[PDB]
């Protein structure tokens, strides 16, 4: 969802 955390 953010670009950050998730991937």
């Amino acid at each position: 969802r953010a670009x950050r955390a998730h991937v």
